[PDB]
C-alpha cells in the first residue's frame, strides 16, 4: 500500500485536507506523472482518471479474506458475481424501506443536542453511521450499545495494545454475530443479514462465516468513509462558503446538491490504486503488466475540462454529481445511494433544528486530523449552533 503522504510529500495535514493549490500544479503541468520514489503513475485528468478505472481489462484490481467476499480486489468476471451476491441486500427496495428508520435515528441524537458547544464527529458524524448500520443489519437495539463499542475500536481506531484491543474486538464481535446469523438463516426477517443469507448467483451463496465477514467488510467500506463526508461538510459549512448554511436552512431542497458538492470539493485526497495487467501505451505511456497506477479522483474533480471554476465551491454547479468520488465502472461504489441518503437526512434534520451555526475559534485544523484510506479525517469539529 502507498500511501497518499508518500506521493505528495506535503508538510502539513492541512495542506492534504485543502489541496487545492497542488491539485492545479499536477492538473495544468504533469496530468499524466511518474514519481519514482514510488514506482508510481499518476493521473489526475478527469476523462484519464474515468477511463482508467473503466478499463479493467488493461487496469486491474487485484494486487502483487474468503475469496467469495472479495469484491474490491477482484475482476471481471468473477467480480461482478461477488458483487451481485452484496447487492442483494442493498436494493432500491430495501433503500426506500431504510429512509424512516434512518431518519428516527438521526432525529434521537439531533434530539440530543441543545445555544450550546457541539462536537460535531463525537455527537453525529460518527455514530450515524454505527447506530444506522447496527439497525440495517438486525442486531437488536438492546444490543446497540455494545455493538458499537466493538466498532469504534475495530473502524474508529485511531499501541501494539491497539492490534491487541482490535483482536479481542473482531473475536467478540463475531461470536455475538455468528450466532445471529444461524437464528436468521432459519427465521429470516427483513434485514441485511438476512438478505444476504438468501442471496443466490449462479447456485452460489455465502456460509454462515462468510455472511459475518461480509458484515465486517460492509462496516469497513462505510462507517469511516460516511463519517467524513459528515464532518466535512460541516467543516465546508462553517470555513468555506459561510453562506451556504442560510439558503440550505431557507432551501431544504437544495441539501442533495449541496451533499454532491461536499462528494466533490471537500473529500480530499481520496486515490485508488490499480494494477496494469495487459501492456499498453493508451494513457500516452506505455505501460508493462505489473506498473502501479494511482488515480487521483480528488484532482480529476477539480479539472475545469469537466466543472466550471473547479476550484470554487459552488452547490449550483449543474453537473457536480458527475464526480470520481465514489469511483467509476465496475466497482463503483455499492454504497453510494446509502451514503447519499445517510448525509441528505443527517443535515436536513440539522437544518430543521438550528437556524445558525458558528465557527470555535480556538480550533486548530492541523491538530485535530488523522490519516485514513480515503483522505485526512477530522477527529473533532466543534461548533456552536442557535436553536434559533
Ligand atoms: C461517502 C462514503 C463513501 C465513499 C466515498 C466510498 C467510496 C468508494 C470507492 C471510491 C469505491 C471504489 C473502490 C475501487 O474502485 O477500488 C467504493 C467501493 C465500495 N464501497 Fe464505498 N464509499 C462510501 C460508502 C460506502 C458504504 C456506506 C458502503 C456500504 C454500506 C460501501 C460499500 C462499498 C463496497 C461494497 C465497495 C466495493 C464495490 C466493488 O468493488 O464492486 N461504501 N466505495
Amino acid at each position: 500500500v502507498i500511501a497518499v503522504k508518500e506521493i505528495t510529500r506535503f508538510k502539513t495535514r492541512t495542506e492534504e485536507f485543502s489541496p487545492y493549490a497542488w491539485c492545479k500544479r499536477m492538473l495544468e503541468n504533469d496530468p499524466v506523472s511518474y514519481h519514482e520514489g514510488t514506482d508510481t503513475w499518476n493521473v489526475f485528468k478527469y476523462e484519464d482518471v474515468k477511463r482508467v478505472l473503466s478499463d479493467y481489462k488493461h487496469f486491474s484490481s487485484v494486487r502483487k479474506v474468503p475469496e467469495k467476499i472479495q469484491i474490491t480486489e477482484s475482476d471481471p468476471p468473477d467480480h461482478r458475481k461477488r458483487r451481485s451476491l452484496l447487492a442483494a441486500a442493498f436494493t432500491p427496495r430495501s433503500l426506500q424501506n431504510w429512509e424512516p428508520r434512518i431518519q428516527e435515528i438521526a432525529d434521537e441524537l439531533i434530539g440530543q443536542m441543545d445555544g450550546t458547544e457541539i462536537d460535531i464527529v463525537a455527537s453525529l458524524a460518527s455514530p450515524l453511521p454505527i447506530i444506522v448500520m447496527a439497525d440495517l443489519m438486525g442486531v437488536p437495539s438492546k444490543d446497540r450499545l455494545l455493538f458499537k463499542k466493538w466498532v469504534d475500536t475495530l473502524f474508529l481506531p485511531f499501541q501494539e495494545e491497539v492490534d491487541k484491543l482490535k483482536q479481542v474486538a473482531a473475536k467478540e464481535y463475531y461470536q455475538y454475530l455468528y450466532p445471529i446469523v444461524v437464528q436468521k438463516r432459519l427465521n429470516p426477517a427483513d434485514d441485511i443479514i438476512s438478505d444476504l443469507l438468501k442471496s443466490e448467483v449462479d447456485g452460489e451463496m455465502f456460509t454462515d462465516d462468510e455472511v459475518v465477514r461480509t458484515t465486517m467488510l460492509i462496516l469497513g467500506a462505510g462507517v469511516e468513509t460516511t463519517s467524513h463526508l459528515l464532518a466535512n461538510s460541516f467543516y465546508s459549512l462553517l470555513y468555506d462558503d459561510k453562506e451556504v448554511y442560510q439558503e440550505l436552512h431557507e432551501n431544504l431542497d437544495l441539501v442533495p446538491q449541496a451533499v454532491e458538492e461536499m462528494l466533490r470539493f471537500r473529500f480530499n485526497l481520496i486515490k485508488l490504486d490499480r494494477t496494469v495487467k495487459e501492456d499498453n501505451d493508451l494513457l500516452g505511456v506505455e505501460l508493462k503488466e505489473g506498473d502501479s497506477v494511482v488515480v487521483w479522483m480528488s484532482a480529476a474533480n477539480m479539472d475545469e475540462e469537466m466543472f466550471e471554476d473547479p476550484f470554487t465551491l459552488n452547490i449550483h454547479r449543474p453537473n457536480n454529481k458527475k464526480h470520481l468520488t465514489f469511483g467509476n465502472g465496475p466497482h463503483f461504489c455499492l454504497g453510494a445511494p446509502l451514503a447519499r441518503l445517510e448525509a441528505k437526512i443527517a443535515l436536513t434534520a440539522f437544518l430543521k433544528k438550528f437556524k445558525h451555526i458558528e465557527a470555535v475559534p480556538s480550533f486548530q485544523l492541523e491538530e485535530n486530523l488523522t490519516d485514513s484510506a480515503t483522505g485526512q479525517t477530522l477527529t473533532s469539529l466543534p461548533l456552536k449552533a442557535s436553536r434559533m
